[PDB]
């Protein structure tokens, strides 16, 4: 049962053919995830699950570079839920993040950030049991 906020360094930052996987359990009432796949200061990938935005759950995701928040790429499909188990894989691909949820596949966020080798740091943060956080190359 690890300590969020947590860091994972990811050693050398990602690639195509990387797989994050983040096991945990929302708490219950929860009002938001995020995770965020840093370039040192920079947010390269912002995954922040809010499940109340005006009565509505909603993932939104972005990337920060010198301090200021880009476009905003919203997701309508929500399969969390407060109290129960997950599971979050992040695949890298050559063009794209692709993440799947519980082994159904979620959204996809193509890449701004270009080097990749420099997002060397997740951040695992908010209204969860985090239980283990890894990564593996497939
Ligand atoms: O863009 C991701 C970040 O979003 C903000 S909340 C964000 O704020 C702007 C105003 O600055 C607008 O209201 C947007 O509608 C709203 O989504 C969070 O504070 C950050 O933690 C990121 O999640
Ligand atoms: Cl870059």
């Amino acid at each position: 049962p690890l300590i969020v906020p947590y860091n994972l360094p990811l050693p050398g930052g990602v690639v195509p053919r990387m797989l994050i996987t983040i096991l945990g359990t929302v708490k219950p009432n929860a009002n938001r995830i995020a995770l965020d796949f840093q370039r040192g200061n920079d947010v390269a990938f912002h995954f922040n699950p809010r499940f109340n935005e005006n009565n509505r759950r909603v993932i939104v995701c972005n990337t920060k570079l010198d301090n200021n928040w880009g476009r905003e790429e919203r997701q309508s499909v929500f399969p969390f839920e407060s109290g129960k188990p997950f599971k979050i894989q992040v695949l890298v691909e050559p063009d794209h993040f692709k993440v799947a949820v519980n082994d159904a596949h979620l959204l996809q966020y193509n890449h701004r950030v270009k080097k990749l080798n420099e997002i060397s740091k997740l951040g695992i943060s908010g209204d969860i049991d985090l239980t283990s956080a890894s990564y593996t190359m497939i």
